[PDB]
């Protein structure tokens, strides 16, 4: 059940006003899972490390290669719970 249950929460954080801000390392964790959900292990060349935001993303999502598609989104749904536990009411 976790795909849409998943899906759900995606477009939750989609949806939220875009005045809430969350913390980097926050939106990095919500970020890699969010890739390794849909895509998968990381599949783009790895950026020069001197466009900083754009290699921190690719770390991110590199540091959880070969997590499944359902441990990628239970995490991604746990982290956000963490913060809007209604998210899905
Ligand atoms: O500017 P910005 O706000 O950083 O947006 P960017 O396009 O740079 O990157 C945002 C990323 O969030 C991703 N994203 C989209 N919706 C998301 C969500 N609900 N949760 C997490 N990541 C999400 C996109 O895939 C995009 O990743 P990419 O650039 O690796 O393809
Ligand atoms: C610093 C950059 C962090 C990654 C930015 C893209 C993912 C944003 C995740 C949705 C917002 C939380
Ligand atoms: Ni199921
Ligand atoms: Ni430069």
């Amino acid at each position: 059940h976790m795909a849409q249950v998943f899906e759900e929460c995606v477009s939750f954080i989609n949806g939220l006003p875009r005045t809430i801000n969350l913390p980097n390392e926050l939106k990095l964790d919500l970020y890699k899972y969010y890739k390794q959900s849909t895509i998968g292990n990381c599949n783009i060349k790895e950026p020069s490390a001197h466009k900083y935001i754009d290699r921190k993303k690719y770390e991110a999502w590199k540091s959880v290669e070969n997590l499944n598609r359902e441990d990628a989104q239970k995490r991604y749904v746990d982290i956000v719970s963490e913060i809007f536990p209604y998210w899905q009411d």
